DNA sequence: CCGACAGCGCATCAGC
DNA sequence: GCTGATGCGC
DNA sequence: GTCGG
């Protein structure tokens, strides 16, 4: 990438205050600064045009300025000789494992991999499992695998019922080349607005995965959200595939535009989008769209037909899932 | 010179 | 066991 | 940390 020296510094210092420093606000600044540069096809020479760009004001602007002069910051070489913050830094790269879990496990002298791997019975069971399968999760997948995986997920679900909806959402439907994880929204003709007739879809649906063995671990199951690990299969002496996560929602369909939007992201468009409804006196969720009162009750839901129809009711142009990746 | 910053699903734990 | 918060994730 | 009021 063009800018990588920028955005992976910023990176780096947006990683510190969601793992270390729990400071949200300055994690979403940083990884903002950091979206908008790697998208500028310019090669940024100070922090002076980089200010001219969104989500940068004078404090990244000034590390900008001092990475291009030295090759590095002064703030994170010093947070790289934290051993404390290193450690908690390195173990919330295991799936499962928060700021909270990470100094619980440095505190007892678990602080390396090899750590984890020794005290695992200290692990809950989504860590264990973000253990198993560390490596494999540092692996992005490439596009061709995700639709190899999109073929065998789409006609599953066909086989459990004909009339089921599957999009493959996330940075897929963006058109991304590689993506971290598989996000499948679902949906059923049968299913609207929660009317209780027969839940249980997104079991059958699961199970029917893990009966050809494509999802191979759980780590989270309810009525409207799995998320687990899943496989492809390979033919006789390929190396196997890694293990890749996977995340199944599954949404009335009258609510499917809500869904899919957010499904879609990114999660930075969908806050940039969501605050907005909000400055245009609306909140949206992945089910709905609502009317805001002017004492902060939300509305009936508002009827959609199209992705469209909700950037509608904020006054957005709509931005076509490949122009979302913010 | 300040306060707002999206909104949700599920698993686990602390205290009862 | 339940509530309610906290934790982690999307 | 940024931005908008
Ligand atoms: C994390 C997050 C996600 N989402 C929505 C929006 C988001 O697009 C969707 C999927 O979450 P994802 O973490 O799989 O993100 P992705 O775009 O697929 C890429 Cl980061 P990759 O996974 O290909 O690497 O969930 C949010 O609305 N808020 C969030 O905080
Ligand atoms: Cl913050
Ligand atoms: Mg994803
Ligand atoms: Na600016
Ligand atoms: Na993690
Ligand atoms: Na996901």
């Amino acid at each position: 990438t063009l800018n990588g020296g920028i955005t992976d510094m910023l990176t780096e210092l947006a990683n510190f205050e969601k793992n270390v420093s729990q400071a949200i606000h300055k994690y979403n600044a940083y990884r903002k600064a950091a979206s908008v540069i790697a998208k500028y096809p310019h090669k940024i020479k100070s922090g002076a045009e980089a200010k001219k760009l969104p989500g940068v004001g004078t404090k990244i602007a000034e590390k900008i300025d001092e990475f291009l002069a030295t090759g590095k910051l002064r703030k994170l070489e010093k947070i790289r000789q934290d051993d404390t913050s290193s450690s908690i830094n390195f173990l919330t790269r295991v799936s499962g494992i928060g700021p909270s879990a990470a100094r619980k496990f440095v505190d007892e002298g678990i602080k390396t991999l090899e750590d984890l791997r020794k005290n695992e019975d200290k692990l809950n069971h989504h860590q264990r499992i973000g253990l198993k399968y560390f490596g494999d999760f540092e692996k992005r997948i490439p596009r061709e695998e995700m639709l190899q995986m999109q073929d065998i997920v789409l006609n599953e679900v066909k086989k459990v019922d004909s009339e089921y909806i599957a999009t493959v959402c996330g940075s897929f439907r963006r058109g991304a080349e590689s993506s971290g994880d598989m996000d499948v929204l679902l949906t059923h003709p049968s299913f609207t607005s929660e009317s209780t007739k027969q839940p249980k879809l997104l079991h059958q649906v699961v199970e029917q995965l893990q009966k050809v063995h494509f999802i191979t671990d759980t780590l989270s199951k309810g009525e409207t959200k799995f998320m687990g690990v899943c496989q492809l299969p390979s033919k006789n002496d390929e190396k196997e595939y890694p293990h890749r996560r996977i995340d199944i929602r599954l949404i009335p369909k009258d609510q499917y535009y809500c869904g899919v939007l957010y499904f879609t992201g990114s999660d930075i468009f969908n806050k940039n989008m969501r605050a907005h409804a909000l400055e245009k006196g609306f909140t949206i969720n992945e089910y709905t769209i609502r009317p805001l009162g002017v004492t902060g009750v939300a509305g009936e839901p508002l009827p959609v037909d199209s992705e469209k129809d909700i950037f509608d009711y904020i006054q957005w142009k709509y931005r076509e899932p490949k122009d979302r990746s913010e």
